[PDB]
């Protein structure tokens, strides 16, 4: 313990992993937006909200309950240069309050 | 999960335990007003910040700090109708005071 390591904590503390319940959350605030894959939404939490990170377990849990919901669906999608696709998702309806209040619910956490 | 486990997360997540960079500034925040003891530290952080929690063991790793660095000091008072003496801790005298400092981070941290 010593008083640098104090001040870089409260400078540039370290980040938190998302649990389950903010990780739908921040899921559906990207794809209201844009379309997005397991990789993407992983690295742009990253950028965007560096105080965050995802992992797979989570996000997979996240993916699987929006799906078992019906509020996202997926789709395959090529990649250039490339063989194998992507799984990408999208927001499976046009119109959905519930989607909209899950990702204000992650805008006013932050 | 279902849509209620998540409200009921925004509503009352986990709690945080603090670190212990997080643990030396509170402390010291109390100190600057108070003398203080471990259980009451630990008590009061959960009473008055019901977002965190303090354990023993980062407790103790911070009071070991702020003693080996000479910012606190300790002493045992007599509690009423009990055997075992307590150990309250106190800032110590001194010219440069670390605390204020620190204290400033902790409620900087609140605020953010």
């Amino acid at each position: 313990m010593d008083f640098e390591d104090i001040y870089r904590f409260f400078q540039d503390p370290p980040p938190h992993y998302l649990s389950k319940e903010l990780a739908v959350c921040y899921v559906l605030a990207v794809l209201r937006h844009e379309d997005s894959y397991g990789t993407e939404l992983i690295q742009h939490l990253e950028t965007h909200w560096p105080n965050y990170r995802l992992s797979d377990t989570v996000l997979y849990t996240a993916l699987k309950f929006l799906e078992d919901e019906q509020i996202i669906s997926g789709y395959w999608k090529k990649v250039e240069g490339r063989g194998r696709p992507r799984r990408m998702y999208q927001l499976a309806q046009a119109n959905d309050d519930r989607s909209r209040d899950l990702a204000q619910l992650w805008e006013r956490y932050l």
